[PDB]
């Protein structure tokens, strides 16, 4: 993997502007890629693109393979007469996931019935071909989703045992009885991957690479966990005996208790790591670079007992990261992965990362709270193989962060910036000052959240880790991301050898 010296922008597709309550894979997405090209940007970073449940988090999806039906543009379907679209009164500047849930699912189902009614034979055959091609995960996903309508939205591990345990007759009967519902979920996937593939081709024509993302741990209530319970630490009822998270941090005094099921890595190794090969394969269909959230988990993971309500109780357990990445390398060739190596990082995590040539990350919001700080540009690797951010989707906006920063952080930030020739007068200028610092550094890639380009405060924060609600909702307003913003990004990239 050869990283050129460049910049990019972090913008989850949901945050795009446009009608009907959520950003989608259509014209406004194309406009953003055009904006990015004219700004001199060469990378677009997104978060995981799978279907979300309660909390609306990309990082806890009903499937490790499925695409988010909320990202489906309905306008192309309306043009073909499959559905009539009416705005129910979506807000400006944010996703109302409650109203989106209430309006978009019925609109998708209406489009599916219209499709079965009016679709040309060519479209039906394309849809059927897609299904055959993706059956190895799609049959499980569509039935998993279909079965939730038969059982009050219960998670798979609360379903009647014959279904929970995937008995052959139970499954066969269910697939038959829920044939239409199964087909509708398949249809949402066909549309997602067609629309994404189109958008990927557009990015490629404009010289833009898409950085994707995948959590190390998958979600408890997901189709693949249901299909392969032996791969996870579950009890006889299919419930996790232990769960994922991070220990009592400097940050969180009780930690983060993520709740995800943990892998039986011994079982995965004996099985040949097929889940990981497939995940990476699928990610590489959608993205040019893929980041793995919590990369340190491949070396060792914090195992929290299920009966513990926080992340305080537990232990570190070693994982065969070396074994997995040797296998990936001998089977894919060259690891096109980015390591999310934030948090408590040991020498063993770093050596695993460096052994496989994986670029790590740097976050400038973390750089000013103590000159040996690793997030300060002068401490970055000489080889430059790192991605620098002002903040990620888990951080506040940089203006928001600055407003609550400690006096010592603020003073050291100003001085350190001054050492790099960078000055500012107004606090609203801090996001651009830090973006400038990142671009001046040796990091091959500088990727910035669009909220920092706009210098927005804490209201535009994408995620606040720990809080279960109010997240993943920020959206651009139409025209907010202006030609002048693009020209300023372009000047900065030109001034720092990134164009
Ligand atoms: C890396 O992965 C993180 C873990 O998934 C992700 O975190 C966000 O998404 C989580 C799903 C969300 N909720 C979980 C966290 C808890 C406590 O920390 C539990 O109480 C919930 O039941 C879980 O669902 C996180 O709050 C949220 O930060 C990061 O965004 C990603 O970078
Ligand atoms: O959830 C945000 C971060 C993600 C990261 O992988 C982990 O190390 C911890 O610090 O929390």
């Amino acid at each position: 993997m050869e990283l050129p010296r460049a910049f990019g922008l972090l913008l989850h597709p949901t945050s795009l502007p446009g009608p009907y309550g959520v950003g989608v894979l259509g014209q406004e997405a194309r406009d953003f890629l055009r904006f990015l090209k004219e700004a001199g940007g060469r990378y677009w970073q997104v978060l995981p693109l799978g279907p979300t449940g309660y909390g609306d988090s990309p990082y806890q999806s009903f499937s490790a393979f499925a695409g988010n039906p909320y990202l489906i543009d309905l306008r192309p379907l309306a043009e073909r007469g499959y559905v009539r679209l009416e705005d129910p009164g979506f807000p400006q500047g944010r996703v109302d996931y409650g109203l989106l849930y209430a309006w978009k699912w019925p609109a998708l189902k209406e489009a599916f019935r219209g499709f079965k009614e009016k679709a040309s034979p060519e479209e039906r055959e394309a849809f059927a071909a897609f299904r055959e091609r993706e059956a190895w995960w799609l049959e499980d996903y569509a039935l998993f989703m279909a079965l939730k309508g038969a059982h009050g939205g219960l998670p798979w591990n609360r379903w009647p045992l014959p279904l929970r345990k995937r008995e052959e007759k139970a499954l066969r009967e269910a697939k038959s009885a829920l044939a239409e519902e199964v087909a509708f979920h398949a249809f949402t996937q066909w549309l997602f991957f067609r629309q994404w593939g189109a958008l990927k081709a557009e990015a490629e024509a404009l010289g833009i690479r898409i950085i994707g993302d995948m959590p190390i741990f998958v979600a408890e209530d997901s189709a693949e966990v249901w299909a392969h319970p032996e791969w996870f630490h579950l009890d006889e009822e299919g419930r996790p005996t232990v769960v994922a998270g991070v220990p009592p941090d400097y940050f969180s005094e009780t930690g983060q208790r993520w709740g995800n099921p943990l892998y039986r890595w011994d079982v995965l190794e004996r099985e040949g790591f097929s889940f990981w090969i497939r995940r990476l394969e699928k990610a590489l269909e959608l993205f040019h670079l893929v980041r793995i959230d919590h990369f340190r988990g491949f070396e060792a993971y914090w195992e929290i007992p299920a009966s513990c309500p926080t992340a305080v109780e537990g232990r570190w357990v070693k994982a065969p990261g070396e074994k997995l990445f040797q296998k990936i390398q001998e089977v894919f060739g060259e690891v096109p992965v980015l390591a999310e190596d934030l948090g408590v990082i040991t020498p063993e995590v770093e050596a695993l990362r460096d052994r496989f040539g994986l670029p790590g990350m740097k976050v400038l919001q973390f750089a000013f709270d103590x000159m040996e700080n690793p997030f300060l540009p002068h401490n970055y690797p000489a080889h430059g193989r790192v991605v620098v951010y002002t903040g990620t989707h888990d951080n506040d906006t940089t203006l928001g962060w600055y407003r609550t920063a400690t006096p010592h952080e603020k003073a050291f930030m100003a001085r350190y910036l001054a050492d790099w020739g960078i000055t500012f007068r107004e606090e609203e200028e801090v996001p651009w000052a830090l973006m400038h610092l990142g671009m001046k550094s040796v990091a091959r890639l500088a990727v910035y959240p669009v909220q920092d380009v706009l210098a927005l405060g804490s209201e535009a924060r994408m995620n606040y880790p720990g809080r279960p609600s109010g997240n993943w909702a920020w959206r651009l307003l139409p025209g907010e991301l202006s030609p002048e913003h693009g020209a300023r990004l372009r000047a900065m990239a030109e001034a720092t050898e990134r164009l």
